[PDB]
């Protein structure tokens, strides 16, 4: 018989600056819980379970130190309840609450579950997470349903609205909006010798792993005794500072680069802030502001391309995919424009493929819970696009295996940008590529069993023929765009014999897809 108000904090709601905490109330109880149900909607990476569980406990500790009343329920405690609604209802009854409040969730499934909660004698309210730049209530106007809103136009509007990288008279700093064309370098040997050591934390996780195991919770991937990912706001801020000082000067330059050689190949110059942002340990405003401040203080050593390249991903892509998700869900999750139905190959779960590119991206995903963007898009994403993998199966892999994956951001990037299964709603054109793209941006083909210079026959890079088979299959859909039509000239110039050898090689590789 003890609290008037119960307030839930979900595992991705770790915003230390939330207005709830701006006052101290002895009549308010905060609840944060490890939840079996949140392990059952997809099979998560063990490192993702460890990171969220560690971060939820660390946030509870922060709140308690600040004088808030907080109960953190680990799986041993939460297993007494049937699901999250039962946990809420029983605890509200236990403490004789008059009111229950929660922060709006960031997946459709959970927003719907909480919206349908009814508690006898208890008033329920839903508040914002106080994190994203675009207010949730503006999504319907900014993102009309089933409309292919152009990310670039939304990004320019966001640049003007928030003032980031804008001139005093309202123009983009540097004479253009988007510096992506300057951000397409491959790492050469001297660049590899200069790669910085990624900032890795030492967060022990043996007890968390043992608790997960005791509850027979399924997971994918691997972890040792220590988790390298930030699990509290101080570690996240330290990663942000590391990024600004050590990585931001080359972030754009090598944004699309991949290497099989260097020990730090899994991180390169990326920020690795996505988990910290998506769990709301950091806000996008503070990350943007920190990186712009570092740029301005570097007196030319951080070029504008680096910081615009970074800001575009947070102010532009991240806010954009959120808007498109909420405007188009739940129908969006049914879209399969290209009719893709192939099973995801088994080496997505173990890395046992002879394609060096796929082997590197899958193995790092399994071993780190993380792949950088060009791997997600142009290595595993392109492969799943060209081989027509079932989007439901692809979504389950991406949403589970990456520590930063929550559906609002996974689904538009995977089903939309990578698989083109929304017919271009999210990103306009398919991101299809042959092995020539991988060879241009990476050193993978120099350490591969296949020959990237061969399109057909024995030992040819499978991407080379799978690319043409895909583009020819969809020629009528895609030839209306004029720039891609050029690609069909490269094809139409080939002999009948060569065209046929390529399509025959593609079909053979698909029939043997488990062996690639
Ligand atoms: C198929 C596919 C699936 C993806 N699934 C996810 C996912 O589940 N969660 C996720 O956060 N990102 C996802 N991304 C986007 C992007 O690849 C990751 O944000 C990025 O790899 C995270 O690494 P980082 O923090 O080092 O990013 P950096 O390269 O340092 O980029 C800076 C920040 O920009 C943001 N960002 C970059 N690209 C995007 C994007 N396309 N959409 C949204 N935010 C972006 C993130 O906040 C990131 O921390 C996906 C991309 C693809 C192509
Ligand atoms: C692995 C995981 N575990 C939990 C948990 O046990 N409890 C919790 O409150 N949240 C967890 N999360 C985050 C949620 O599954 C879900 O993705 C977000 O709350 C959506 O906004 C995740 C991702
Ligand atoms: S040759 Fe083809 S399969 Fe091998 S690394 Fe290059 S792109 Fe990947
Ligand atoms: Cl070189
Ligand atoms: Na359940
Ligand atoms: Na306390
Ligand atoms: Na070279
Ligand atoms: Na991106
Ligand atoms: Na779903
Ligand atoms: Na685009």
């Amino acid at each position: 018989m003890r609290y008037s108000v119960v307030r839930l904090i979900l595992g991705d709601q770790l915003n230390h600056a939330h207005s709830w905490f701006s006052e101290h109330r002895d009549d308010v109880l905060y609840l944060i819980a490890e939840l079996h149900q949140e392990q059952e909607y997809v099979r998560h990476h063990i490192q993702k379970q460890c990171a969220f569980f560690a971060a939820m406990q660390a946030f509870a500790d922060y709140l308690s130190a600040e004088g808030h009343h907080v109960w953190h329920l680990d799986l041993d405690a939460s297993a007494q309840y049937n699901d999250l609604p039962d946990l809420i209802a029983q605890i509200c009854q236990q403490v004789q609450a008059d009111a229950f409040q929660y922060q709006r969730p960031d997946e459709y499934r959970l927003l719907e579950q909480m919206a349908n909660l009814r508690l006898s004698g208890i008033t329920i309210g839903c508040v914002d997470t106080e994190h994203f730049l675009l207010p949730f209530a503006e999504i319907p106007e900014q993102f009309p349903a089933s409309k292919a809103v152009l990310m670039e136009h939304f990004y320019r509007r966001m640049r003007k609205r928030f003032g980031y990288l804008m001139t005093a008279d309202g123009k983009p700093e540097g004479g253009q909006w988007n510096f992506d064309a300057d951000n397409r370098n491959k790492l050469k040997s001297p660049d590899l010798l200069q790669l910085p050591t990624p900032l890795c934390f030492d967060n022990p996780v043996a007890s968390i792993k043992a608790r997960i195991e005791r509850h027979r919770i399924p997971s994918i991937g691997q972890v040792g005794e220590s988790l390298l990912w930030p699990i509290n706001r101080a570690q996240a801020l330290s990663l942000l500072a590391h990024f600004c000082q050590i990585c931001l000067p080359n972030f754009g330059r090598f944004q699309d680069a991949m290497t099989a050689q260097h020990p730090h190949r899994w991180s390169l110059y990326h920020s690795r802030l996505s988990f910290a942002l998506n769990s709301k340990l950091l806000s996008p405003r503070e990350v943007i502001e920190a990186t712009i401040s570092a740029y301005r203080a570097a007196q030319g050593q951080i070029s504008l391309a680096q910081v615009e390249g970074f800001v575009r991903q947070i102010l532009g892509w991240r806010e954009y995919v959120r808007g498109m998700y909420w405007s188009n869900m739940p129908h969006y999750q049914t879209r399969n424009h290209l009719g893709a139905q192939r099973p995801l190959p088994s080496y997505f779960w173990n890395g046992q493929t002879k394609m060096r590119c796929l082997q590197q991206a899958i193995t790092q995903s399994l071993d780190f819970g993380y792949a950088h963007h060009i791997q997600r898009l142009m290595v595993t994403g392109n492969f799943a696009l060209l081989t027509e993998c079932d989007p439901d199966q692809v979504d389950a892999w991406y949403l589970g295996i990456y520590i930063d994956a929550i559906e609002w951001v996974e689904l538009p990037n995977t089903r939309g940008m990578a698989l083109f299964a929304d017919g271009g709603l999210i990103a306009t054109k398919p991101y299809s590529a042959s092995g020539s793209y991988i060879n241009k941006m990476s050193d993978y083909c120099a350490s591969c069993a296949y020959q990237v210079k061969l399109k057909s026959g024995e030992k040819a890079c499978p991407l080379n023929s799978l690319y043409w088979r895909f583009m020819l299959k969809h020629r009528d859909r895609l030839a209306n765009n004029p720039r891609i039509g050029m690609l069909y000239k490269t094809w139409d110039k080939m002999t009948s014999d060569s065209q046929q050898a390529i399509l025959s090689t593609a079909d053979a590789y698909l029939s043997q897809i488990e062996s690639l």
